[PDB]
């Protein structure tokens, strides 16, 4: 089974990419998934209240601890632009993250374990999560029980900018946690809040903090009110998120202050950061070298995910899986080698294995 | 005498109850002409003026003809004063005089007109509509209503002075207007270029009014957009601030490896008072026994000032002993104020006739 199972493997990532769906949405997506690990017999878990996602188990022949393999299941308001003989049949809609290659790797991955419970000493729950192009579905999965008595939890994000049979390890910090704010600027010469919000761009924008919107009047003879500002904070380490804020508000309200006006600060936690326990680096990097690929200490990428919501529980490892890609995430022209499939699916049985040997 | 003033008094109480918005003012301009034709107070037939009045006095000699303006239109404010003549119209008040301004020259046409013989040359009155959008003037102008005309010469009540008592300069009286534009673009951060501009630039008062960027919390924003408003005295002031201000916002926005694009839309040029009429200016209140201060300026604009780039003009303060400023809700005013302004111009046109 190894050209018939690749080919296989390619079959379901076409036709998932062929037939994409939104966050929440994915009701085909879900049945699709649910059918293809039923024909191999891999039980999967009742979870009435995910409307969409797909919880599956495969146990050991030994009583053992529980760890969880992840990938996300949603597409992207987008219309593609690949022009390929299986793109996205519906307009306006793409796999343009690659969830689709995701979602078949793991499927592969619960089937080749499926071949190998004796090897498992303990039970691998597969996770297929709605919503992570929203940052929703992680929430939704953690409040409906499923990872109870879970010790650990694995995932993988496609990677175009790496060649394929390379995985992206590192410890610690990945990808960033995503927060928004709003500062409104108000009175209490009448009052000037433009002024001020002028001043409080320029001294607002280890952290980034990047202003999205601004919005102050409406006709160019009335003097207005108000000034009000949205945007995100993008951090790496989990202090610097928490000293944030103040700072903000600090540099804000001081601002303001020096024009007769007063500053409201608000804060809208969106996303922790992607945070890898360093208890499993040793796991993530014999599983490539037990099948000949080859590791690259991970660069961090700016993005959210919301993996990181299930690592502030348990202890996590996110991955990087090169896909030889053209063009970067969420791209009209996004594209990956199948070639990874292989690879990743290999990967995370291996890495399965090799985690509940020594959890 | 008291039937003279109570007379103006009710004209100013009539439009003060029934006020009309900028361009609507269809029962002021019927009643204006009522008025002045009830003293046969010859009106200029000017069909291409829907509101508005134009009225003549001719002396006995030929001569020089000059102007006096009114404004005649309210504002959309609801009246807070509780006064028994207050608007009858919901939403809408004459918040800032105008009414008084009206009364008041029609008084000047009514002495003027028992004055015809002291009168050398000929005394043309505007009652000009939609001074509070700046657009009155312009139409008055392009009536051809100024044809002719020498001078002009008109007023505003400024409540913070008392009845009796004319503010008078030469020079720029009240500040010029002027609209901007600026779009902060992509050849790149455009809210950083933008608020670094608005710090660039809020004898020149700049006052940015409005900013928009971006749409959703997350997507990165292409573009910033600033509108707002430019105040001056000075003629050559209003030339250079709009090239001053195309520098820095392309300066600016050439750092964030941005494009500023500045467009200029003029509003109204600075009230500017001839000094040849300030003599006039002063004997008027003196041989009446009304006292002159030196005007303070004004940052407001008035569209007075369109027919002062086209022909000699003065601008005055009238007095009125009021408590709140032009355009609040409780906007009062002192009726014996007039008596003053009505006399005042009526003596101003004998002697700006007589002199020029
Ligand atoms: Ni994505
Ligand atoms: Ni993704
Ligand atoms: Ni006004
Ligand atoms: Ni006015």
């Amino acid at each position: 089974a190894d050209k018939a199972f690749h080919t296989r493997l390619i079959n379901m990532r076409r036709d998932l990419h062929e037939h994409p769906e939104l966050s929440f949405q994915e009701v085909e997506t879900t049945k699709k998934i649910r059918r293809w690990l039923e024909e191999e017999q891999i039980e999967i878990l009742d979870v009435p209240q995910l409307k969409t996602g797909v919880i599956a188990e495969i146990k050991g022949r030994e009583d053992g601890p529980v760890i969880a393999i992840r990938a996300d299941i949603d597409a992207l308001p987008i219309q593609e632009q690949t022009n390929l003989p299986f793109a996205s049949k519906v307009d306006g809609t793409m796999h343009a993250c690659g969830h689709d290659f995701h979602t078949a790797s793991i499927i592969g991955t619960a089937m080749l374990l499926n071949q190998r419970r004796a090897e498992l000493k303990g039970t691998v729950r597969f996770i297929f999560q709605p919503a992570e192009e929203i940052a929703a579905g992680a929430r939704k999965v953690l409040e409906a029980g499923v990872l109870n008595g879970v010790s650990a939890i694995f995932g993988m994000h496609n990677k175009p900018d790496l060649p394929v049979g390379t995985i992206g390890v590192k410890e610690g910090p990945l990808m960033a946690s995503v927060d928004r704010f709003e500062i409104v600027i108000k009175g209490k010469n009448s009052i000037d809040p433009i002024a001020a919000a002028g001043q409080i761009i320029s001294g607002l924008q280890n952290a980034v903090v990047s202003i999205t919107r601004v919005q102050a009047g409406t006709s160019w003879n009335v003097i207005p009110d108000q000034a009000e500002m949205e945007g995100t904070v993008r951090t790496f380490q989990k202090e610097a998120r928490q000293a944030v804020p103040e700072h903000m508000r600090r540099v804000a309200e001081g601002i303001a202050a020096g024009y007769g006006a007063q500053a409201e600060f608000k804060w809208f936690p969106y996303l922790p950061s992607v945070q890898n326990d360093g208890t499993f680096l040793n796991a993530a990097s014999e599983a490539a070298a037990r099948l000949g690929y080859q590791t690259v200490h991970a660069e961090q990428s700016p993005g959210g995910e919301d993996f990181a919501l299930y690592q502030e529980k348990i202890p996590g490892f996110f991955v990087w899986m090169g896909t030889n890609g053209t063009e970067e995430w969420h791209h009209p022209a996004f594209t990956l080698d199948e070639e990874a499939l292989t690879v990743a699916s290999q990967y995370f049985a291996e890495l399965a294995v090799i985690v509940l040997e020594t959890i």
